[PDB]
This record gives structure tokens, C-alpha cells and sequence, in this order.
């Protein structure tokens, strides 16, 4: 009953830093279903889950979704090969804390893949659609080398505003369901929410694919797995493009909102 991504923790008495190691294998539940250029790469959303899971395991809190992620940098993609060991540290207090997520090659070597700053949760017109075919979006993304398996195909309905906002109908697929219990936030479900940015006009106007590299302000209010509508916008500023996405209830209540998703073109 231990967290399938985070694994088992131990606090280093020398410095109060907490440390978890975890065995990752491509054949792990629906990891196989997120691939890039024929390589299984762990989805960015996973780091968010790990960071939350790490905070929860460290500090007991009565609140249901007690954390928000101030920010999260996706410093390097992790190609999930057999017997990958994923190593998480956490420092800081129960108000604010830093997570860092690495993989370890043997002993004496680590590669940092993500860093997150977790904090306590803060509580809670002729823009009309061109209907779109989800199967098109997926086939396009397959063409740009991103192969979403069955578990990650949560976009069951899709459309774009004239303003270029992607509005999507999402259902967490069957294959993604199993193993679900242990997650503070379901990485597949979040990934799905995030895939809408790919349908945003800025993104489409851009082979090569656009991918998140940074999150800021990820808010969780419930079992996003219950989320059914996902709306993503993506503007281009500076040299850099940044979107928001928000995932909602059947009763239109926000389940997950990420205030900022910095994106970047990747050669494929």
C-alpha cells in the first residue's frame, strides 16, 4: 500500500532532509501509455503528484487537499528504462517546502528531473466554437512523435474558441483507473487536462511539439479524476509562451486549476 511513484521514505537525521527511493519500470501501470519518439517518458504531471505525495507523507494534515504547488520546474525529461530508481528529497517546514526529484544511476550519481515548491492550499460574447475531432489532435501529436496510448486519451470531445481557447470534454480512461487510489492528484488526469493546450491556436499555429516545462500555482480542490471539462488558454509573451488550464465538475466546479503552464517547442 506504498505510493507507486514516490516509494518509501526515510528522514536523514544528519540534516532533516527526507528521502524516498522508488523502482520505476516501463511496464508500471500506464507508464507505457505516454511515449515520446518510441521512448517511454514519465509525464510532467507525475512530478506534481510526487511532490504532493512527498509533502503529505512528511507532514500530517487534517485538510483534504492541503497543498498547492507554488511552482514546479521540469528540468529534464526522464526516459523510463528497466530498473530506474527515482529519488525524491524534501526540505522545509509544513508551511512551505522544497521537493526535488531525481533518478539515480547506481550509487554516487543522480540526475535531477524536477524541482517543486509546495505550500499550504489557498482556499477557493462571440467567443464561439469550431468543433474539433479529438482523433485528429491525437493523430497530429502522434505525428509530432508524442504517442498517447489508450490510458492518456481522455479528450473525448474538443473545440476551439475564436479567441483560440481550447475547450475539452474529458473522461479519465478505463486503463488509467486501476492503481488510482494512492494519488493526491491523478497524473494521467492532469496530463489530460494539460493536453488541451495542444489544441490552443498559439500551439496549432506552430516535426515538433509543444510541451510544458514549468508549472506555477497548481491548485487542487478534489478528485480531479471526477473532472469532466477542461479549458486551456495559451498566450505567447516575452520569448516565452504561457498558458493556464482549469478542470471542472459535472456541476462546473473547479477541480484543478494551474495558474501558469510555461511551454516550449521540442524537436521530434
Amino acid at each position: 500500500d506504498t505510493h507507486p511513484l514516490l516509494g518509501v521514505g526515510v528522514t536523514d537525521p544528519t540534516n532533516g532532509t527526507r528521502v524516498w527511493e522508488s523502482e520505476l519500470d516501463p511496464d508500471l501501470l500506464w507508464l507505457a501509455d505516454h511515449v515520446i519518439d518510441d521512448l517511454v517518458v514519465l509525464p510532467g504531471a507525475a512530478y506534481a503528484e510526487i511532490a504532493l505525495a512527498a509533502a503529505t507523507d512528511t507532514f500530517a494534515v487534517e485538510q483534504d487537499q492541503p497543498w498547492m504547488i507554488s511552482e514546479l520546474d521540469l528540468r529534464q525529461m526522464l526516459h523510463v528504462t528497466p530498473g530506474t530508481v527515482l529519488v525524491t528529497t524534501l526540505t522545509g517546514d509544513e508551511q512551505r517546502c522544497q521537493v526535488e526529484i531525481r533518478t539515480r544511476s547506481g550509487s554516487s550519481g543522480w540526475t535531477t528531473h524536477a524541482t517543486a515548491t509546495v505550500a499550504r492550499a489557498e482556499p477557493l460574447t462571440a467567443d464561439l466554437e469550431d468543433q474539433l475531432d479529438p482523433d485528429d489532435l491525437y493523430q497530429r501529436l502522434r505525428g509530432a512523435g508524442q504517442q498517447h496510448g489508450p490510458a492518456f486519451q481522455g479528450i473525448v470531445g474538443l473545440a476551439v474558441t475564436q479567441a483560440g481557447v481550447a475547450r475539452a470534454q474529458v473522461r479519465l480512461p478505463a486503463s488509467a483507473r486501476t492503481g488510482s487510489r494512492e494519488f493526491m492528484l491523478h497524473p494521467v488526469m492532469m496530463d489530460i487536462a494539460l493536453q488541451t493546450l495542444g489544441a490552443t491556436r498559439t500551439a496549432t499555429d506552430l516535426s515538433a511539439l509543444v510541451v510544458p516545462v514549468r508549472f506555477a500555482g497548481v491548485h487542487v480542490y478534489g478528485d480531479i479524476t471526477r473532472g469532466v471539462r477542461a479549458v486551456g488558454s495559451l498566450a505567447a509573451a516575452g520569448d516565452r509562451l504561457v498558458g493556464e488550464v482549469v478542470l471542472t465538475d459535472a456541476n462546473g466546479q473547479p477541480l484543478l486549476v494551474v495558474d501558469e503552464v510555461e511551454m516550449a517547442v521540442l524537436g521530434s
